[PDB]
């Protein structure tokens, strides 16, 4: 009964039932379930309670430049609070969290002063991301003396061969029904492994009436030997001219090794080109509304495995240092294939040579398994993150490929991790079974880690909530990760999400008073409703979604209003619910509802890849990625940035409502707001930085082009973009004149300022470009599992352009530098328009 009870728990924080099997035809998920067990348990009975309990947050990257020179001397100061008065102490970068409190004593712990955080473990204090966060925005480290929490607060309750047929493939289409709708239809079944379909048939054209019945047998071309483990047939129906309006899959060797056999009664998804959901193995849970199809399959088991001329050379180094959409010809895979061992010893030749295998002929398949015996130099080389997401995109369903790939993510640290986290979780989608080996790396590194944990917790949730797809699988997984987090990080969970759903309703209601003009007589009834729920039943405390570290209080009813904007979100504001805090500031959080911020979540992660990309380079452009979380069906939180307010305001506030555009205003706005000519140049300087890292960013992701009122800047200088879900002539970025002004400079002029704004466009560019690789891969893999409106290849190869592939260093400075120019040209005449277009 109460196994039950906590099942019932388990349903509502994932937001989808496990148990049931409504929508199978296998026991696939089920015995991923059972499967997940062993991991799960192995890595919740490894792992320390104690440096668990207090998720030290750490990294092994080398201290950035940009943050030596922030360092007086080898020397930084540490505030130690206990009762309210506080003792400073000064300590050297390469001090333990032991060290630096043995110094003190002359058994507790560091916490950070309004932050479940803490300063633990065997690492320096240089090594801690909360200390470089300090030292990145010039301020002082504050921490108390505590007793560690208790892990007991973490303690998680216990608990024929298919070689052997030379027959061809075949499949028995009996007909299709839909329940309801003058043209004609057929169905078009594909063998696919991956992208490629090995081969294809198709039905005759019926009319299509609410039933189609043909009882055909399609006989393939290929063997039943000759198909690949993940092999999938994928049936289609078009009509017509011609049209796909529905599809559905169906892994021809199941889980347990097993070809496919029996009747199968399939309910298909509908259209409304390369789009993850295309590739899923469930089927419609929708089984009133929807199409379906028929068919028969007729205990066949797959086995398991156990000096080049000179021109040939060249041409084969050419292909491998192409970029990952660059298309191979055959010409190319007869080469990489034929020179199988020499393409080998480059890992960067993996990608493209596992694309050269002709995977529906078994004896090929089982070299290629012979190949990956001898992978002596891949196990060897350095980690690179751009190779490995290759091996885990649409283009690769074999295992063992995918294993090597899964293999190298083994050796990331936990704060790299965090950066992949995302697109990990979305590459998920590219497996062709339940349980994979990418899917237990997730299961471990989450349970090994309450922040990792924490954020796979709202990734998978987010996936569940707002994808019929996927859900089943996600669910899956998110259970096993609920199984083995802790009682305490269930309970943490369990207030988030009641905190979310409380939201969501007052949402919902308040949308309907309104009419789509956001009258202040609405921002009165807002503020009774969130009375009315202070009370009862909002919980005390609950953890910031997108920042786990701070806990959320009361909420500041005097300052949460309904913002001017058609999907009417919340604009709310929190007291921190933590005394030790010592600042006043609440915690801002926007909610909305009626879009999915999944986009979003994409675009600012790629922006903190870009950062820390930056980083290595020791370069800082100041960019703001602020939180955003998606929490459910088009609902979600974002973090507001305090002090900021948009460039169009700035305009409208001088100028009045009229595109007069002045270029003195923003300047003038950052002198006002400057209180000093000291801190007025270092806001000038941090424009000029963080106006340089936007361009660069969002020329790359092609999405330069906005609106000024998409555009912020904090009272300190910091520029940034806002609001990436919704995405004549056009501009390549935004740089305006006001923009111009604040560096010094106006239509035809040069600065030293400007010239510098130059420099560090062309250094950040340059830098990403030496991961282009790695870009190009997060984009294409974003297109591709984040937004089904913009997925062709020509919407991908944006960003080979973008980044100026197979150009040398030089010309792309020439090319970058053209589009600063080709903005000067315009000045206001895209911002104008814009005025125009949104305005009016
Ligand atoms: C993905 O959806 C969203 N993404 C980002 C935001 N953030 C913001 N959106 C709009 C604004 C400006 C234009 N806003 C207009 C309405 N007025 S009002 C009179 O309704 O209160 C407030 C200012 C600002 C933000 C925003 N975003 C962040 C991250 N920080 C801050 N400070 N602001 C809001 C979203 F709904």
């Amino acid at each position: 009964e109460e196994s039950q009870a906590f099942q019932r728990q388990l349903t509502a924080l994932i937001g989808y039932d496990v148990t049931d099997v409504s929508n199978v035809h296998d026991d696939e998920l089920e015995f991923t379930r059972r499967g997940l067990v062993t991991p799960r348990m192995a890595e919740v009975a490894s792992r320390d309670p104690k440096l668990y309990a207090m998720h030290p947050w750490v990294t092994s990257k080398p201290l950035p430049e940009y943050l030596w020179k922030k360092i007086a001397n080898n020397c930084i100061f540490i505030v130690i609070h206990r009762s309210t008065t506080s003792q400073t102490i000064k300590v050297s970068p390469d001090d333990t969290p032991g060290a630096i409190l043995q110094s003190f004593f002359t058994d507790f712990v560091l916490r950070v002063c309004g932050r479940d955080e803490y300063l633990v473990g065997e690492t320096p204090i240089k090594n801690f991301q909360w200390v470089r966060h300090c030292l990145k925005n010039g301020e002082e480290i504050h921490v108390v003396l505590d007793t560690p929490p208790d892990p007991a607060l973490d303690e998680v309750r216990k608990e024929v061969s298919l070689w052997d047929c030379d027959r061809k493939f075949r499949v028995k289409i009996r007909g299709i029904d839909i329940p309801v709708l003058d043209l004609t239809v057929f169905v078009e079944a594909n063998i696919q492994h991956g992208q490629q379909v090995l081969c294809q048939r198709r039905t005759s054209p019926k009319p299509f009436t609410e039933e189609v019945l043909w009882n055909v047998w399609l006989e393939f071309s290929i063997k039943i030997k000759d198909l690949p483990k993940g092999a999938l047939l994928n049936l289609q129906i078009y009509c017509g001219k011609v049209q796909l309006l529905y599809y559905v899959n169906l892994l021809l060797i199941d889980h347990r090794f097993l070809l496919r056999r029996g009747e199968y009664v399939l309910h298909m998804w509908q259209i409304s080109s390369f789009n993850a959901d295309k590739l899923t193995s469930a089927t419609n849970p929708d089984k009133e509304n929807s199409m379906s199809i028929s068919i028969l399959l007729d205990p066949i088991a797959l086995p398991k495995h156990q000096e080049m001329p000179n021109q040939l050379r060249k041409q084969l180094e050419a292909i491998i240092a192409t970029d990952p959409l660059n298309p191979l010809t055959a010409e190319d895979k007869e080469l990489l294939w034929h020179f199988r061992y020499e393409s080998l010893k480059h890992p960067k030749a993996y990608p493209k040579l596992f694309s050269s295998v002709k995977w529906g002929q078994q004896e090929i398949v089982a070299k290629t398994y012979q190949l990956l015996a001898r992978r002596e130099v891949w196990d060897q080389s350095a980690l690179d993150v751009g190779l490995t997401m290759q091996l885990l995109d649409c283009n690769f369903s074999d295992e063992n490929v995918r294993a090597i790939a899964v293999q190298k993510l083994e050796s990331l640290e936990d704060d790299d991790v965090l950066h992949y986290l995302l697109q990990l979780v979305q590459a998920v989608k590219f497996e062709p079974y339940h349980d994979s080996a990418l899917a237990r790396f997730l299961l471990k590194r989450g349970l090994r880690n309450k922040r990792i944990g924490h954020f796979l917790f709202w990734f998978l949730r987010s996936e569940i909530a707002q994808s019929r797809h996927y859900q089943q699988r996600f669910a899956v997984i998110l259970e096993a990760y609920l199984r083995g987090c802790g009682t305490a990080m269930l309970h943490d969970f369990t207030q988030q999400v009641q905190v979310i759903e409380m939201l969501q309703k007052v949402t919902l209601d308040i949308k309907s008073l309104s009419a789509e003009d956001v009258s202040s007589q609405v921002i009165s009834q807002l503020k009774q409703k969130l009375e009315n729920l202070q009370n009862s039943q909002l919980p005390e405390s609950f953890r910031v979604p997108y920042d786990p570290g701070l806990k959320a209080g009361a909420l500041a009813i005097e300052k949460c209003k309904v913002m001017a904007s058609k999907k009417k979100p919340l604009w709310l504001e929190f007291k921190c619910a933590d005394p030790t805090a010592l600042s006043n500031e609440t915690i801002g959080i926007i909610f909305k509802h009626g879009d999915d911020l999944r986009q979003d979540m994409l675009i600012l992660q790629i922006l903190r890849i870009m950062e820390s990309i930056w980083e290595t380079e020791s370069l800082d452009l100041c960019l703001l990625p602020y939180g955003c979380i998606s929490t459910g069906d088009k609902i979600g939180m974002i973090e507001i940035v305090k002090d900021a307010t948009t460039i169009a305001k700035i305009q409208q506030s001088t100028v009045g409502n009229t595109g007069a555009f002045k270029d003195e205003v923003l300047n003038h706005w950052l002198k006002e707001k400057s209180p000093t000519e000291e801190k007025f140049q270092a806001a000038v300087e941090r424009f000029v930085y963080s106006c340089a890292g936007y361009c660069v960013a969002t020329f790359v992701l092609g999405i330069g082009d906005r609106h000024n009122d998409n555009i912020m800047i904090t009272e300190t200088g910091n520029l940034f973009h806002i609001d990436f879900g919704h995405i004549k002539e056009r501009v390549p970025f935004v740089l305006t004149p006001d923009f111009l002004f604040v560096m010094g400079t106006s239509g035809k002029k040069t600065s030293p300022h400007f010239q510098k704004f130059q420099d560090i466009c062309v250094k950040a560019y340059l830098a990403l470009r030496h991961h282009t690789n790695l870009l190009i891969i997060l984009f294409s893999m974003m297109l591709m599992t984040g937004m089904p409106q913009l997925t062709s290849k020509e919407d991908i190869e944006y960003i080979r352009d973008a980044l100026t592939v197979g150009k040398n260093e030089e010309d792309a400075k020439k090319y970058f530098l053209d589009q600063i120019e080709v903005c000067r040209d315009k000045g206001w005449t895209v911002q104008f328009n814009w005025f125009l277009h949104l305005v009016l």
